[PDB]
């Protein structure tokens, strides 16, 4: 039975409003309603993952649990298997996995981050779950994120402590947050951003919304927006919209958005807005391609109605050979030429390289480089040809094209990472010389470049 090259995973995010869900559900898991919904001629087929993540659920995890199988059982008659379960207050994950998949699946992690600080602690914040699918690394992060159309900077900064703070995947990867640990990572949620319209216009949108005609709002989005100026979510991708605002919605109907201000609300208004998010970041050159992005119309119990986005993924096996796993394969090698880092930062430290990667038996320092000033103000820290030649386990080039090195630049004085990056090994040759390129972030905020070129020696 051959192991898998691709998968199709779906991620569901749904803010259930502290109220029970109706008793059928099944269009959620089918990606039908509005947006890029799925074909009729595929609705028999599973995914081979389920991710759901949900916000204010009452539910317990038995109840959820319960609820969530027999509706895949009743749509794909297959009985799922549960990888992980994680709540945080009234924030979920769960994820299920065709049984084929048991024996694939392993090094489940889980955790939590809480935001905010005294009276902003308390409710908002993030689960998620990692694993590794044969050689492909996953992740998975459920954020509910500070409410309020004027709170765009707190879910900014939800973000950035989310992303430094949630600790998922290979512990090892030490100087790497999770927008670097994964494959492929999945970030979904009540992200709470807002359509940032004068409340005098909320009638106005409600026509172009009954009207379908979604650009004028969307260009005032503020994940959008954010997004674009780099404030938030850097290097992520996310599906163009083509459905509704999911968010605020009388509850037992879809015909009202509820915008105006109540106690309830605090007193504040709620423009129609897509609150209720999907995004992913992958390694550079791996297939992702997502195949839904949309919300449901027939599920009615919350003040939000269920987003759903389902995407392919490449996946690699397990490789074994003669050699690695268990030692070098000499036949294989990584060398680095002509390579210098562009970093943002003031300091005058020495700085040095880390080469982390599965396909090294263990992480590699590089000797500092050279400090020399850039013309427009900017440090850049030259290593020429004084790299390390990297020495992989495994020297196939069919394992080791798929591979990938992540790069930290650290301080010798604090040995502290000032950025951090991704260069695939997916090249257009081998033995050849080819320029190679990867932004540099810390904390997710861009602190500068790493580029030079490459000369990867596979066995063929
Ligand atoms: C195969 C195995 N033995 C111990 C742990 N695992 C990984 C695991 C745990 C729970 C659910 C799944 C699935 N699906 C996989």
């Amino acid at each position: 039975q051959p192991e898998p090259d691709m998968i199709t995973i779906f991620i569901g995010t749904w803010n259930m409003g502290n109220a029970p869900p109706p008793k059928k559900i099944t269009s959620w898991f089918l990606s039908k309603g509005q947006g890029k919904t799925r074909d009729d001629s595929a609705d028999y087929i599973p995914h081979d993952i389920y991710v759901i993540g949900t916000q204010e659920d009452p539910l317990s995890e038995k109840e959820w649990l319960e609820i969530l199988k027999h509706s895949l059982q009743e749509i794909t008659s297959v009985t799922f298997k549960t990888v992980a379960i994680h709540t945080l207050w009234n924030i979920r994950i769960v994820v299920l996995a065709k049984p084929e998949h048991e024996n694939r699946i392993s090094h489940i992690c889980t955790d939590n981050v809480k935001t905010g600080i005294a009276n902003t602690l308390g409710n908002k914040g993030a689960v998620g779950v990692s694993f590794m699918f044969n050689g492909t690394s996953l992740g998975f992060v459920n954020s509910h994120l500070t409410s309020g159309s004027e709170k765009k900077l707190r879910r900014n900064q939800n973000y950035m402590n989310i992303l430094r703070f949630l600790a998922l995947g290979d512990k090892k990867l030490s100087p790497f947050n999770i927008t670097h640990r994964f494959t492929h990572l999945f970030w979904f949620g009540d992200l709470n951003y807002r359509v940032d319209l004068p409340t005098w216009e909320a009638e106005t949108i409600i026509q172009k919304i009954k009207q379908q005609q979604y650009a004028d709002l969307l260009s005032h989005d503020q994940l959008l927006t954010e997004r674009r100026e780099q404030k938030v979510f850097l290097h992520f991708e996310e599906e163009e919209i083509t459905f509704a605002p999911t968010y605020r919605f009388e509850r037992l109907t879809r015909d009202k958005y509820a915008y105006t201000k109540q106690k309830a609300t605090g007193m504040k208004y709620n423009l129609p807005s897509w609150c209720d998010r999907v995004l992913w970041k992958s390694y550079p050159l791996v297939h992702v391609v997502c195949q839904s992005y949309g919300s449901t119309s027939d599920i009615m119990t919350s003040d939000h109605s269920p987003v759903f986005a389902t995407f392919e993924a490449g996946v690699t096996s397990q490789f074994v050979s003669k050699n690695g796993p268990g030692t070098v394969d000499s036949q294989g090698q990584i060398e680095f030429l002509r390579c210098y880092a562009t970093l943002k930062t003031k300091s005058q430290t020495k700085f040095y390289l880390e080469f982390h990667s599965s396909c090294l038996e263990s992480f590699v320092k590089s000797q500092e480089g050279e400090n020399e000033e850039g013309s427009e103000g900017e440090l850049v820290v030259k290593f020429g040809e004084t790299l390390p030649k990297l020495k992989p386990i495994i020297s196939d080039p069919e394992y080791l094209l798929d591979q990938h090195i992540l790069i930290s630049i650290k301080s010798s004085d604090s040995d502290e990472s000032y950025g951090e990056g991704c260069i695939a090994l997916r090249l257009e040759a081998t033995e050849t010389q080819l320029p190679i390129y990867t932004p540099l972030t810390h904390h997710g905020e861009l602190t500068g470049h790493f580029q030079g070129e490459i000369k990867l020696q596979t066995s063929q």
